[PDB]
């Protein structure tokens, strides 16, 4: 026998669909209207030059300074398919191409161990463009799904979260009563958690990140990346990083985590500061999840730590690297150790040397660890 499993993805980590009835478009070749939803992430054909402007216009969030909230562009809806199922987190591209293969290797393994897609293993995908403050309905659905799985399969559930999904899961758990967690949660397996933010968010917001895909201009994709509240939510936090650490250096100014207001002014994106204020307090830095926790973190992969700009903000910086998994800085991942003394439930730390941030989900060592958590001694 084996416990039910809920999978929580990270940023970019599940499909998104859009349906359009737009008053205006940025190019004539952009569709104003669709009769049904289509996949907006991940579909590679939408990211090609010129067409990418259509995509940005649909997938960007609009920040409303009055409500301090995001909304979709006029005539655009974006929905999250596959809640309670696994397809939309197994493959980011519904063509099922390897370029989008995310949770697929892990789900294959789980199924080989006796799990059933959509039944005792289920996904909890979400609109990862937002931070928890704008995903209230998702947390209600997550709570309900956990309760359902407990009742159906006769025991508490194991939460398995990747990257930003860990922060989503921690937010969720911090807000549930201890008695609820003791009944319904068996364990939380935390894979590549950026507990105190990731340093690369500074570069993304300042100058864009096209991830070495040269056919996408970094200044073009920067528009989308800035619009996503989740980007500013993942700026480094002072419970992980020194308030005096410089993340961004230019010829005339430094930026530390105490300098985000100046940073956002200086990059010409004042809304980002508002988004940071909206989101920075959502997860209490020092409250442990209050459940058995397995913190798995990659090391031995150069991980961007800080950025030097000769020309700010519209040129790519020089990058300084620290330890981590390529994305999540080792320091961030290690916030986990502080929780050992702050909850009664066990906190187990597991280093994964040489395990890159995304590859850790398909890695035999990761899967062997998960198997031990699920299937026992
Ligand atoms: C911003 O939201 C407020 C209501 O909260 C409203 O005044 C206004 O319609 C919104 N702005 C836009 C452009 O939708
Ligand atoms: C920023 O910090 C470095 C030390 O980390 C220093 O050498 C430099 O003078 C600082 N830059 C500015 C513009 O104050
Ligand atoms: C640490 O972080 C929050 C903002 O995220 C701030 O309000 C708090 O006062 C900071 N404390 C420091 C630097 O002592
Ligand atoms: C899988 O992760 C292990 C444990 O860290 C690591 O040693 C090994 O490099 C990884 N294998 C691959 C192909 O990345």
């Amino acid at each position: 026998r084996h416990p039910p499993v809920v999978l929580v993805p990270g940023d970019l980590g599940n499909q998104l669909e859009a349906k359009l009835d737009k008053p205006t478009v940025v190019h004539y070749l952009c569709s104003k209207k669709t009769e049904s939803y289509f996949t907006i992430w991940l579909n590679l054909e939408l990211l090609l030059p010129v067409i990418i402007d259509c995509w940005i216009d649909n997938i960007r969030l609009v920040y409303n300074k009055t409500s301090r909230a995001t909304q979709f562009p006029d005539g655009v809806d974006v929905r999250v398919p596959g809640f309670g199922k696994t397809f939309s987190l197994e493959f980011l591209d519904p063509s099922k191409s390897s370029v989008g293969s995310y949770f697929h290797t892990m789900v294959e393994s789980l199924v080989g161990w006796g799990y059933t897609r959509g039944e005792d293993v289920r996904g909890a995908p979400y609109d990862w463009r937002r931070a928890p403050n704008e995903n209230g309905p998702y947390f209600l659905a997550l709570r309900e799904m956990i309760e359902e799985m407990y009742q159906l399969y006769g025991g508490p559930v194991v939460l398995v979260a990747h990257s930003m999904g860990n922060m989503y899961t921690l937010y969720f758990l911090q807000r549930q009563p201890q008695a609820w967690k003791d009944k319904y949660i068996r364990a939380f397996v935390s894979l590549g958690a950026p507990w105190g933010g990731v340093a690369k968010t500074l570069r993304v917001l300042a100058s864009g990140d096209n991830n070495r895909i040269p056919v996408i201009g970094p200044l073009k994709i920067r528009e989308q990346q800035r619009s996503a509240v989740s980007t500013s939510w993942l700026l480094p936090y002072n419970y992980t990083w020194s308030p005096e650490k410089v993340f961004v250096q230019t010829p005339t100014i430094n930026y530390t985590l105490r300098d985000y207001r100046k940073f956002f002014q200086d990059i010409g994106f004042e809304d980002g500061w508002l988004m940071r204020q909206d989101t920075e307090g959502l997860v209490e830095a020092t409250m442990p999840p209050g459940v058995q926790l397995h913190c798995l973190y990659g090391t031995g992969v150069p991980t961007p730590d800080s950025f030097y700009y000769e020309s700010f903000p519209d040129r790519d910086p020089k990058i300084c690297f620290g330890d981590g998994d390529g994305t999540v800085n080792l320091k961030s991942a290690l916030q986990c150790q502080a929780w050992q003394s702050r909850q009664e439930h066990q906190v187990l730390l597991q280093e994964l040397p040489g395990s890159e941030h995304i590859e850790m989900l398909a890695n035999a060592t990761t899967l062997a660890y998960l198997k031990r958590v699920l299937l026992g001694p």
